[PDB]
């Protein structure tokens, strides 16, 4: 059964908005659970790694049942996933009511200049055209500002996880 | 490709051992990746577990091919990544050997008295199970869980940097 005593966070944004950075550092903090939802993808899809919808469907899958698996045990759970389509956090959502999105949501030079700075700009604009930011129907989402050091966002990010 | 510069980690032993606990503890600290393997199972191995019923073979499968998979994606982009798996047998230590060259497993050990004490019926259980590690797997490395956290936590940091 779904536990509603507990909670799923999907860390949601584009690629380059920090998610992993974001999700591991609030983990540890909150004593969470956390999986990067980017491990997940079929053995498959790391031979080929835009990625299309069917790419996505059974990664997107393995996602909602490993939330469903970490909610079992976890008071919280952070899953990074960037979920950037709304039917893509629809399947997420499917039998896992008590899962929300934590929307790491910055604009374009923002995340550009971290995807320069790590250790493929086309893929950046193509991963915003494809972005549907969670509009008023979506009311599990909630939205933190990456345009602020690491520590101000894992900081956002848990308050918006301690407000409920 | 493999990448054989970076290494997967699995922290294996009986539940009890405190893998879970180690595990993120070691990751933070090193900023290394970190997967809890026990969330990978499918939903019908949940549900044996829901009723207490010791796991099988062909149950523990598909958790295993996941969890192999799940290193290989780790390895790509993590010079360190940290699964745990209770892997008791060998042959599911082998199943997630297969392609991964560069996958180790870290043994937290330790003898009933203590798991008993660091905690019922299916520790007892758990130990039949476990096929600890011989000699025809060199890339064990082995941890005592007799000592604190703080202990463990060190000596499996001091098992990833000697090699
Ligand atoms: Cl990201
Ligand atoms: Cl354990």
């Amino acid at each position: 059964t779904t536990n509603h005593d507990h909670h799923i966070y999907v860390l949601m944004g584009v690629s380059g908005s920090g998610k992993s950075a974001v999700a591991s550092e609030v983990a540890h903090q909150l004593h969470a659970a956390f999986l990067d939802g980017d491990f997940l993808h079929p053995r498959r899809n790391i031979e080929k790694m835009p990625l299309n919808d069917d790419d996505r469907k059974p990664w997107l899958q393995a996602l909602n049942d490993a939330a469903f698996a970490m909610q079992r045990t976890n008071k919280v759970s952070l899953i990074v996933c960037s979920a950037l389509k709304k039917h893509y956090r629809d399947l997420l959502r499917e039998g896992n009511p008590n899962l929300s999105f934590i929307y790491l949501k910055g604009d374009f030079d923002v995340i550009e200049s971290r995807l320069k700075a790590r250790k493929k700009t086309q893929m950046l604009v193509t991963q915003f055209e494809t972005l549907q930011e969670p509009g008023a129907d979506e009311t599990d989402v909630l939205v933190v500002d990456i345009d602020q050091p690491l520590e101000g966002v894992v900081a956002s990010t848990i308050e918006v996880i301690k407000k409920g």
